[PDB]
């Protein structure tokens, strides 16, 4: 394998326009990166002009106007540079990516079947088509532009810092690694603890998934409380892990706050020292500190670019490996002969095409097809010596081992290999349709034909009137994924696309779509009476296409057996808008649910406020220090700077303490809330009906994913998100108050430009995240078509529609190209306008500060303090606004959770108050006039007003046929599916009114395909009773003949078992389920087919265990029970739920059971 190619090789599909776009985007990214430190330098110059000229009001006003003009120039430069970078990079990346997808699909479909058998697999090719978005649509589309932009920012910030104040820049460059390593430690610890918590949540999801896959026994054996308790224990483990995670996150980010505040205290003291020694200015000091931080952040932000570049190198190496391979199929003449008789006879001296994956195996040894012209020849044989290899031979897949295949005295190997393809028709087992129009999915057989030939191609063969009468319309883009759910329409569309093709050398490889409907009847009229005759190796049915064919040509052991007469039989084993009032109500309900932890939240809230306030205070101090930088009194300057540094150290200590407090307590309340939510969701789902678990969207994997995702989503929505909202609200409040009390009418101006600043900063955050959306979703349709074409590469090569598929792929990928260009242009223009308005607002604020100072309304100190404090307030508001979409997502998860919780259940496992039940029952049950009881699929209605009787202390051994409601009478007994017309009376009264959980504690079951959950067989057996103890388990194991086999292993009771455990035999788990049913010790017992596939001694042991269970008390056994039913008084015999005579095993009345019950026994004997 290859670990990657050269980075430049990723640009192999860049034409002149792509080169121009890349150059323009690179220049724009470089200038946009350099602009921000240049703006810091210009801010330093403006502040120096605005503070150092306090006495000369005219000079400072003129210089402030000049530097506001420079701010406008920088804003325009950022506008142009960001527009260029974003739009050009996105467009060039999209163009190169689309060119690569087109070329890759063409190259892949141009290869032979060998390249997808022993070289790169079909799944690998589809995955490469998927991850072309990851490779080229990501790394060189925008990540390259971001890399250039951030490297430019880093270099420009370093240059600005080291040209303004090199002393302060050097000490700041020394400082930056401290914050970097503190943040790295915090991120590492947080990621590790989050991974551990995620593993705990995954284990909890495994627990709930195991609960719902085995819901049939969990509901029956009143194990819902046990499952809830186990889930709660797992959730408590995950909650302790989340507590550790929250404490670690709070401590780490409080350490970051403490370190940055202390470092700013040191840097501000050193800047005061530099101003005191007349080395530089205060504005220069602030700007050089900020510029070195911006350079450090820029250098840190180019790591994702390098990660994307490495991933791109490896994935481009893969894609180039597929593309650059020259197919061996086209190494032949490709132009030899294309003028042969349409009625051709394929001759095979020796069969070949031993697949290159396993060249040692020779499935086809030696035989000849010797097909008749105009007469249909069939083949049949075993699966191991299959017939599809003959199809591969005929279609010239170029794998000749020893012999050679030739058509009517002309070698296929030396043939054109182009004309042969349309000469040879094909309808394989797979329909192999494509995500394109139905007309195209037929037209691709003969491209030159118009709609008319398509019409008679779909008319002569099969019926196309379904398409005409299709509610979608005359033309259809194969619906969504496939036109037909059944597959008959798919097969007949394939037949029509072969009809536009030449059927001269037709090949029909049967149909694996389970067609046993009128689709086969229509197939009888399509390509079963066609005038010519060639290989039709249909083996779906014995008489289908074989009885009518004049040559059976049975194939076995890679050689043709007796051929010609079809009368002889062949031995084989073949079978034959959205209102937010509802969201607010849901949030209030969730908060009421989270009442017990409100106190904790409140403390965390307090911490948030403090931290919020702290930030403002810090900004204030910083701005205040700047005012002290421009002060003629040196001693007063030193005293004020030292006071501010000490206050800032105190702020750092408070920031650490209250950050740990806020985040620890907010994560504590979030963990408690998500644990409570998960527990309530589990209770709600376990309170539902069995039909609810039957539904597909409530599947086990679906349920686990839904629960985990919803809980995680709301957790964030309620934790760090609300933390940040409260913190930023406190910051904004404190900042506005400080600005207004210092110098109003300028804070009013900054509030006037407040929306501009918050919008521009939100767009800055978006740019940091990335402006290109979901790359895979953008090319979803083209990716789907490419994957379908790759999976059906055999059909594409057979119909010679490689060019048509590639052209359809270009037509599918053009709209994403146009959309990406337009999105890039809109994003670039919007981002540039936002930045220009931001810098215009900054210039306006500083000029208004100058105007207030010149008029004598205010002073420099108050103006600069208000300005900086309001700017940090705007930054906090930006954070809140950019976190709003997570609030939207959390509201969606919240309404999902509260629609799951508030769903009502028809059946109540834990009834509030019902008719009390005695400790021991009689066992008599009457299922009078029962019905199908299957809401999920009401198409079928079994139990046509059927009634069933079970006398107290007696057994029923009903047998029935397969799929006659055999395994559903017990479901009616346990109230899994409520019978609408059925009266199920237990102990003389209906089960609907007694305590359901109490009865389910008094009825045992041995389900068909026995449930083997848990980790140890000991717990599986103990599941039968709450007070399992040890004597009960031992006696149950002994009674059901389940003690010797378990003790055979050294582990015995404490043995690894379950879904992830060691797989054991069916008889062992059946007897384990029987032992669990016995240890349940129930008056009414329900059995199933516990003898599906067992050896002689295991069969005898299972029958003995069943005999003992029946001898115990009242029981219902529904197994086949061909003999030795222990003389049940009655046996219920039914035909699809209809009323029928109850033929007994002893055959007292040998009239009804003679033709039903005894027939299967005679057949098996
Ligand atoms: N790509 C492959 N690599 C290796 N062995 C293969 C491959 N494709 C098919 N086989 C083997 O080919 C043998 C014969 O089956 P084959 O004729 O290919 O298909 P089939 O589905 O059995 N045909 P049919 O009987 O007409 O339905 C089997 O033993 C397969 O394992
Ligand atoms: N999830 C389901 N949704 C709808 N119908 C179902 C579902 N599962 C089973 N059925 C049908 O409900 C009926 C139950 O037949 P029943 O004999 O009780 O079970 P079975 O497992 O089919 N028995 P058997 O064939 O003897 O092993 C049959 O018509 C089933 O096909
Ligand atoms: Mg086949
Ligand atoms: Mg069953």
């Amino acid at each position: 394998e290859i670990r990657g190619v050269a980075f430049k090789e990723l640009f192999r599909f860049a034409d002149g326009l792509d080169y121009v776009l890349m150059g323009i985007g690179s220049v724009g990214a470089f200038v946009h990166g350099c602009s921000l430190p240049l703006f810091l330098r210009f801010f330093a110059d403006l502040v120096n002009s605005f503070g150092s000229n306090s006495n000369n009001v005219e000079k400072m006003m003129e210089e402030v106007l000049k530097y506001a003009l420079y701010f406008l120039v920088v804003g325009a430069a950022i506008w142009a540079s960001s527009w260029a970078e974003i739009s050009c990079w996105m467009w060039s990346g999209e163009r190169q990516t689309t060119k690569m997808r087109i070329k890759y699909l063409e190259a892949a479909l141009n290869q032979d079947i060998q390249f997808f058998d022993t070289e790169v697999r079909t799944s690998d090719v589809v995955f490469a088509i998927n991850t072309d978005a990851v490779m080229v649509q990501d790394a060189i589309s925008e990540k390259l532009g971001n890399f250039i932009h951030y490297m430019a920012t880093f270099v420009s910030g370093f240059i600005v810092g080291f040209t303004a104040v090199w002393q302060l820049a050097l000490v700041t460059l020394a400082v930056v690694p401290l914050i970097a390593v503190i943040g790295g430690i915090h991120t590492t610890t947080l990621s590790k603890l989050s991974n551990k918590s995620q593993e705990s949540l995954s284990q909890a999801g495994n627990i709930v998934e195991q609960t719902v896959v085995q819901i049939r026994v969990v509901m029956a054996f009143v194990g819902e409380s046990r499952a809830s308790q186990a889930y709660s224990s797992a959730l408590k483990i995950a909650q302790k892990l989340g507590y550790k995670t929250g404490l670690a996150k709070g401590m780490g980010l409080g350490a970051t706050y403490f370190v940055v505040f202390c470092c700013y205290a040191l840097l501000l003291w050193y800047g005061g020292y530099l101003v005191r020694h007349h080395l530089t200015n205060g504005g220069l000091a602030i700007a050089t500190m900020f510029a070195v931080m911006i350079g450090g952040l820029a250098l840190g932000q180019s790591a994702p670019s390098m990660a994307a570049f490495a991933k791109a190198k490896v994935a481009a190496a893969k894609i180039f490996r597929i593309i650059d391979h020259k197919p061996t199929i086209e190494r032949n003449s490709e132009s030899g002969v294309e003028l042969d008789s349409v009625t051709g006879l394929v001759e095979l001296k020796n069969v070949d095409f031993s697949y290159p994956s396993r060249p040692d195996v020779k499935i086809l040894n030696n035989f000849c097809l010797s097909v008749p012209a105009g007469k249909t020849i069939a083949l049949v044989g075993s699966s191991g010596s299959g017939k599809s290899t003959v199809v591969s031979l005929i279609e010239r897949f170029y794998d000749p081992n020893s012999g050679q295949v030739l058509l009517d005295g002309q070698d296929l190997k030396t043939l054109k290999l182009r004309w042969l393809r349309q000469q040879i028709g094909l309808v394989s087992q797979e329909p192999a349709l494509f995500a394109t129009s139905i007309k195209e999915n037929i037209l691709l057989g003969r491209p030159d034909a118009d709609q008319v030939e398509i019409e008679e191609a779909a008319r002569v063969a099969n019926a196309h009137s379904f398409i005409i009468k299709l509610p979608d319309g005359f033309d259809t883009q194969v619906g969504e994924r496939g036109l037909q759910l059944s597959g008959g329409q798919k097969q007949r569309i394939a037949i029509a696309r072969a009809m536009l093709k030449n059927p001269a050398i037709l090949l029909l490889d049967e149909a694996t779509s389970a067609l046993d409907s009128e689709s086969e009847k229509l197939v009888q009229e399509a390509l079963d009476r066609f005038m010519i005759g060639r290989t039709t190796l249909i083996i779906a049915h014995r008489l289908s296409t074989i009885r009518k064919a004049d040559l059976v040509a049975v194939l076995q052991q890679g050689s043709v057996s007796e051929i010609g007469t079809h009368d002889e039989l062949f031995s084989k084993g073949e079978n034959g808008k959205l209102a937010f009032k509802d969201q607010a109500n849901s949030f209030w309900r969730l908060a009421k649910m989270n009442s017990p932890e409100w106190k904790y939240a409140l403390l965390g809230s307090v911490g948030s406020v403090i931290c919020g306030s702290l930030s403002a205070f810090f900004a204030y101090v910083l701005s205040a220090v700047l005012s002290v930088y421009y002060n003629p009194d040196h001693e007063y300057m030193i005293k004020q700077i030292d006071k501010y540094c000490y206050l800032l150290i105190g702020l750092s200590s408070a920031a650490l303490v209250f950050n740990t407090l806020q985040h620890s307590f907010w994560d504590i309340v979030g963990e408690n809330l998500t644990k409570r939510v998960r527990e309530k969701m589990l209770s709600a789902v376990l309170k539902n009906e069995m039909a609810w678990f039957d539904q597909e969207e409530n599947e086990s994997a679906r349920i686990a994913a839904r629960l985990a995702l919803d809980a995680n989503n709301v957790r964030s929505a309620i934790g760090d998100r609300i933390s940040v909202i409260v913190q930023n609200t406190a910051l904004m409040l404190v900042a506005c108050t400080a600005g207004f009390v210092l110098q109003w009418r300028l804070a009013l101006v900054l509030v006037a430009v407040f929306p501009v600043v918050v919008a521009a900063t939100v767009l800055q955050k978006m740019f940091m995240t990335g402006f290109s959306g979901d790359l895979e979703a953008a090319h979803a349709k083209g990716t789907q078509l490419a994957g379908e074409a790759i999976a059906n590469v055999r059909t594409v090569a057979a119909f010679n529609s490689e060019a048509k598929i590639v052209r359809l792929y270009t037509a599918n990928l053009e709209p994403p190209l146009k959309r990406c260009f337009w999105k890039g242009q809109i994003a670039g223009s919007g981002y540039g306008v936002a930045q220009f308005c931001l810098y215009a607002s900054y210039a306006l604020g500083l000029w208004y500060a100058s105007w207030l100072v010149k008029h004598g309304i205010s002073d420099f100190s108050k103006t600069i303090r208000v300005f900086m404090v309001l700017m940090v307030s705007a930054n906090g508001a930006a954070e809140t606004l950019t976190l709003a979409p997570d609030f939207i997502k959390g509201g969606q998860a919240m309404r999902s959770v509260f629609e799951l919780l508030d769903r009502k259940t028809e059946i109540e496992p834990d009834d509030p108050d019902t008719t009390p039940v005695p400790d021991r029952l009689r066992g008599e049950v009457e299922l009078k006039h029962i019905d199908f009881s299957y809401p999920s699929r009401p198409d079928i209605q079994i139990f046509r007003d059927l009634s069933l009787r079970a006398r107290a202390g007696k057994t029923l051994a009903l047998v029935g046929p397969s799929g006659c409601g055999k395994s559903s009478v017990i479901s009616l007994i346990q109230r899994f599916y409520e019978p609408s017309s059925g009266r199920v009376m237990i102990d003389g009264k209906d089960i609907r009114k007694y305590n359901l959980k109490a009865i389910r504690k008094h009825i045992a079951i041995v389900p068909q395909e026995p449930c083997l959950f848990g980790t140890t067989i000991y717990e599986n057996i103990a599941y039968g009773h709450e007070c399992a103890t040890e004597a009960e388990i031992i006696q149950a194991a002994t009674l059901a003949s389940a003690h010797k086999f378990i003790s055979a292993l050294p582990e015995g009771y404490k043995t690894y078992v379950g879904e992830r455990g060691v797989q054991l035999s069916g008889g062992q788990k059946q007897r384990i389920a029987i032992a669990r049913a016995l240890v349940r010790k129930a008056e009414i017992m329900l059995l199933d087919e516990a003898t599906s596939a067992l050896d002689a001694e295991s069969e005898r042991s299972v029958q003995e265990a069943l005999d003992q269970a029946c001898s115990g008390r009242t029981s219902i056994v529904v197994a086949h029970r061909l003999s030795t039913i222990r003389n049940a008084h009655v046996i219920a015999v039914i035909d699809d739920g209809k009323v029928a005579e109850q033929g007994s095993h002893s055959h007292l009345l040998k009239n009804h059971p003679d033709g039903i019950y005894a027939r299967m026994i005679q057949l098996q004997r």
